[PDB]
């Protein structure tokens, strides 16, 4: 369907390739064109789509995957629902938010989250699968205020009829700043599915915090800052990521303010619990979303 796609306007370009809104029969879609470097992450995001039932709400629509030809040389296409709010991580610079939009925000994530988690059985069915590159960048805003989780191209599957575990062959690591201890440490259980879920948790705790900084109380806000953003530079290394997460064992600071209300208050207990060194205490996403769900 890449024939059919006129690129209307190009939003980013980097090291992974090109992302552009596009219009397929008229209707705005997004299109990403992969770097030649990325290729596996095509292959792989392409085959979640193509054999798992995704259809959610809080996770990015798939429509289509190709290849084509420009400039005499092949381009690999991944084509998707278009927002037109962009990325949370964009949003978040651009706007503050109140109670109700800031808790919309996160339980959408939260349920995007713990859907991708849970393996479901018969018709509706799908493996359990873990994403391995959660953060902001990687969650786009939707118009009613939730928003959807994308980006499966390091995405590994589990699955309990066969109890096969199914990794990519993707070179790909996920974002270092968002890297849980054990990953940078290099001791994480790479056989056992669990651990690829906490190593979600630990991310989504990061994003929490990333969020809750940008809702209003008491008429006052945080800056939007990623995380880490006050030990480590732009473009961390591994070292300067393990440092500070494996030796020094540093999480995000809870800003003061956010204990003169009740809602951050809540918030700032739930994002702890994702940021265990254990990852066997972490909080798993259905207990998450639990509890997201009684804030307020
Ligand atoms: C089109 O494929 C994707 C597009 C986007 C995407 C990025 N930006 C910046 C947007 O504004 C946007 C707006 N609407 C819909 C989608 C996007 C994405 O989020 C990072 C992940 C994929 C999936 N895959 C190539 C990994």
């Amino acid at each position: 369907v890449a024939r059919d796609i006129t690129l209307l306007e190009c939003v980013g370009k980097g090291r992974y390739g090109e992302v552009w809104r596009g219009s397929w029969q008229g209707e705005n879609v997004a299109v990403k064109i992969f770097s030649s470097r990325d290729e596996k992450s095509w292959f792989r995001e392409t085959e979640l789509y193509n054999t798992v039932m995704l259809r959610h709400e809080n996770i990015l629509g798939f429509i289509a995957s190709d290849m084509t030809s420009r400039h005499s040389s092949t381009q690999l296409w991944l084509i998707t629902h278009y927002h037109e709010m962009g990325s949370l991580y964009d949003y978040l610079q651009l706007t503050t938010l109140d109670t109700v939009s800031c808790l919309r925000i996160v339980l959408s994530i939260a349920s995007g989250l713990a859907h991708l988690h849970i393996e479901i059985f018969g018709t509706q069915g799908k493996p359990a699968i873990a994403h391995r590159d959660l953060k902001s960048k990687n969650i786009l805003v939707k118009k009613n205020g939730q928003c959807c989780i994308a980006d499966l191209g390091l995405a590994v599957m589990h699955s309990q009829s066969t109890n096969q575990l199914d990794v990519g062959n993707n070179p790909r690591v996920g974002t270092k700043r968002y890297m849980a201890p054990e990953v940078l440490d290099e001791t994480i259980q790479v056989d056992c599915f669990d651990s690829y879920k906490r190593v979600d948790i630990w991310a989504f705790g990061l994003v929490l915090w990333e969020v809750a900084r940008r809702m209003v109380s008491n008429g006052i806000v945080e800056d939007y800052k990623p995380p880490f953003y006050d030990v480590v530079p732009n473009d961390p290394s591994f070292e300067d990521m393990r440092k500070v997460v494996c030796v020094d064992q540093q999480r995000p600071n809870i800003p003061n303010r956010w204990f003169s209300d009740p809602t951050l208050t809540s918030l700032a207990k739930l994002m702890k619990e994702c940021w265990y060194q254990n990852p066997s205490a972490r909080l798993t996403a259905l207990r998450i979303k639990k509890t997201l769900t009684k804030i307020d």
